């Protein structure tokens, strides 16, 4: 299993956040998961460090593989009430994941 | 053991990287490891998505925490022979962990 995006729906709900999120009730976040592979994947996004940290794995293994996790990552709206219960319609910055990597 | 950064010096030979690379023999690359807070840390550099992820995490466990990554990476100056065994001095990104941060 290399590295991957997966499906994951949140329910505000569930992490009790929808009592200060009015909408949506929740959303598709996704979520990264998977190896990083060795000899280091081709079309797979991947830092010098990560590429680096892991051969040295690959000979020593006390020192971890390179992470697979978000690499892009998308907006969504919500709305929600503030501090003072004023309704806000704001956009979210990094919620979704639209592809993942090694880092 | 949260997410902090560990000591790590690579040399060049162990991944035979030594036949390519002139100077310097090896150097301090550092990595990350550690497991992601919940409550989510303070002094944390974190993402709305790894922040989501963890809180998920909490109340479903088939998903996994978000993962310690390097979220500040320096470069190293190497001299080192290309495809022609013309010796060449490059800045090389991306090498050195600065600091790390859940993804």
């Amino acid at each position: 299993s290399s590295c991957k995006r997966h499906p994951l729906y949140v329910d505000f709900s569930d992490v009790g956040w929808n009592d200060w999120i009015v909408a949506p009730p929740g959303y598709h976040a996704f979520y990264c998961h998977g190896e990083c592979p060795f000899p280091p994947a081709d079309h797979l996004n991947s830092t010098n460090h990560a590429i680096v940290q892991t051969l040295v794995n690959s000979v020593n293994s006390k020192i971890p593989k390179a992470c697979c996790v978000p690499t892009e990552l998308s907006a969504i709206s919500m709305l929600y009430l503030d501090e003072n219960e004023k309704v806000v319609l704001k956009n979210y910055q990094d919620m979704v994941v639209e592809g993942c990597g090694c880092r």
